[PDB]
């Protein structure tokens, strides 16, 4: 239609109206006003016949293309849409009500899609191109953006925006979802309250962050909890929480304060309990020190499918930090610091369940010896395709952290809960 | 209400009339006098009337806000306040008697809090800002300051001021609280006077630093004492003490002076006693050398929950130094260097107790063997919930360090205190 030709002509004319870095750094309102003025002047020059609403829509589209996120803007604004999927400039899918459906939306060119994706990832200081075709990030809004570049994605740039959900689950919801039996809920409450050094492992999308947010509710209000996280996602209810946020390197690459520096500083900030948002670098090492030297009860999320895998990953993480420790020293440090590893995994049917509560008991040569206080035993599938399982206690009577439970008077609750279900 | 509104109006008028550039480097007394005159003129013009004391207090508060530290200045002045913790401009906490308590000291806005933090850090010739958000400094007063800027501190800049307490506890206080029986006090006096290579290990918040500072009171004044400590907590009263502190590397990663380097240099100062504030890394190794190769009489704290746990920790930290020393060599070094390990722990009721005063009598069967001279035996909680315990002397008539006590002519005090405790 004539609208497309008019938009193309307006874009071509405006291309020389300002530098690429001029509007990107200027005020958004000023840039929008300038774009509106330029669009009106171009329309008047071309004598394009359109209504005032049509002119406003054209101006909005021009602004979105110049500095926005292009034809994604209608989809991003919508609330019913949970996921946006762009498999090339000509394929856009959206998830509504749990159903994925195709949309008439289509980007102008694969180059436009690549430009928009680069804009989105740079929004958080990350860059995607032929030298880094894969880029996964979490936007400030909380949505997660995953981008694959042309050289990997044959059909064009592949973009996945999982929009943020502001709702937060609670231990009541987890027990009602059967993610943890009531006895498991009480034992986890004891673990959180007794200042045990948690490590909330889990798999991609398995619910580690939500589990950690629900577990932190067991922290005594008087304690000073300090939160280090790559993106604001935890919501503690404690009156005395301190929220820190790792600053990614700028476009030039300066000003990079990694989470390791944040933890190293928290060591000198008088925190009662350090809560690392997600251990994804060498900070693990420092965190373990904070776990082992004061700051009892520090938690931390980790990406690993099994507690043994989590321990192996932590050891490899400490090794990768460049510190010249031997493997046995790292294993000894892990044994000393970590108290209990909670494993959250997503079952084959898509449901999420806490599979293991594995207390690290000690070391034997090159193998860390641990005992599973709680284990999820699967038994089959329901007629609707859902998995069926039960949380069973391994019958341990005096877990290593029992002393801590005794120290805080939570001995009775643990004693009754851990043996109520077996 | 009325006072707050009047102060706000007066401050606005002064800011509109006072040029901040002149007060940036002008004399404090002259600037204060000018501010007081301007405030009086504004009050006369603004129909502000109050008591002479109220007007003087308002003028002083305005002057402090303009140039001083602001609303937290009275807290800094107060001795009773041990630690100040301001996370966000609207939440302030103080440590009183070891208890964290919120206060109604609310800053006007996060901008004022950032300005006050910048003023605080300026004293040490350092700057904290968006470019350099993390700052750690030791003010001339001895109070440590840690500041985090907005881009990292999500809920506003954070400021932790750990003031240097002067009223350090003495052995008289410790015996007053029954933390150590008077016989235990005499044994500790003998241990500290006779230059024993002792390690004061303890649990979180147990009182290791206070115990070490009480132990240091027993050293002959003529002895040259060199203290290496990150936080500068110890306060000795001898006339020939040398105080050193480490340096954390700048965010660029250069300038670090680890405790290891400090101790390695202290080896070349002919010190009579090396007193490491807290052993936390490979520096332990060097200390052990300084403990056995001259400088006999060293001391050093360490975070561990039991004498055997402390020894294992020392082995681990020596191992993590990158040296090729096997387990046997390290254990032999520890046995030959250390004499007395003092374990202080906090009990269920929050009361500190010197749980153990043990020796390291030797190495047998490839494991280090200890010998408890003083132990704490608990007899269950009382009807009030307080733990009931007694200090029991094992009755060992000939401790390994006995000869040392004899060399200084204190053997009679040792034999009396150790036996009378039975
Ligand atoms: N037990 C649960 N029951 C139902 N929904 C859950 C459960 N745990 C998590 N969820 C939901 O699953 C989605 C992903 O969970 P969450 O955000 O906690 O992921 P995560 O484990 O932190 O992921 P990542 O590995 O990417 O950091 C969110 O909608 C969360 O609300
Ligand atoms: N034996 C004791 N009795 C009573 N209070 C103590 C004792 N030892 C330490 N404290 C208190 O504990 C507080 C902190 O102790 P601290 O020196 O930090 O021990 P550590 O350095 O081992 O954590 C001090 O303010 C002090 O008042
Ligand atoms: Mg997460
Ligand atoms: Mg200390």
């Amino acid at each position: 239609d004539y609208y497309h030709a008019t938009k193309t002509t307006i874009f071509n004319a405006l291309l020389n109206t300002i530098d690429l870095s001029q509007l990107a750094q200027l005020d958004l309102k000023q840039a929008g006003e300038e774009i509106r003025d330029i669009v009106a002047e171009l329309v008047a020059i071309k004598n394009v016949s359109m209504s005032v609403a049509e002119q406003e829509h054209l101006v909005q589209d021009i602004i979105n293309d110049v500095l926005g996120y292009g034809p994604l803007e209608p989809l991003l604004a919508r609330d019913d849409i949970a996921d946006i999927m762009v498999n090339g400039a000509h394929r856009v899918f959206i998830e509504v009500g749990g159903k994925v459906q195709l949309t008439n939306v289509r980007f102008r060119d694969n180059l436009q899609l690549m430009n928009i994706c680069q804009r989105i990832v740079s929004q958080v200081g990350r860059r995607v191109d032929e030298s880094s075709p894969i880029c996964d990030a979490r936007l400030p809004d909380g949505s997660r953006v995953n981008v694959i570049a042309p050289p990997l994605a044959l059909d064009g740039p592949t973009l996945t925006i999982r929009k943020f959900k502001k709702d937060k689950l609670t231990m009541k919801n987890l027990v009602e979802f059967a993610s943890i039996s009531p006895e498991g809920a009480r034992v986890l409450g004891v673990i959180g309250a007794c200042r045990c050094n948690l490590v909330i492992s889990g798999g991609t999308g398995s619910g580690k962050t939500t589990l950690l947010n629900t577990m932190t509710a067991f922290i005594d209000p008087t304690e000073r909890v300090v939160t280090c996280e790559d993106a604001a996602e935890l919501q503690l209810q404690q009156p005395h929480v301190v929220r820190l946020e790792t600053r990614p390197p700028n476009l030039e690459g300066s000003g990079a304060v990694t989470m390791r520096d944040l933890v190293k500083n928290c060591l000198r900030m008088r925190p009662e309990r350090i809560i690392v948002g997600e251990v994804r670098g060498p900070e693990a090492f420092d965190l373990l020190q904070a776990m082992n030297t004061g700051h009892d009860g520090s938690m931390g999320t980790l990406h690993a499918n099994s507690p043994r895998e989590a321990i192996s990953r932590i050891e490899s993480m400490i090794t990768m930090g460049g510190y010249g420790l031997p493997s046995k020293t790292i294993k000894e440090m892990i044994v000393g610091s970590v108290d209990v590893i909670i494993q959250a995994a997503r079952l084959r049917d898509g449901s999420r369940r806490i599979t293991h509560i594995t207390e690290v008991v000690g070391l034997e040569g090159d193998v860390i010896v641990t005992q599973d206080l709680f284990v999820y035993e699967i038994t089959g599938e329901d007629e609707h395709g859902k998995v069926v399982g039960k949380h069973r206690s391994t019958g341990i009577a005096r877990p290593r952290f029992w002393d801590r439970a005794r120290y805080y008077g939570l001995e009775r609750e643990l004693a009754e809960a851990l043996d109520a279900a077996e």
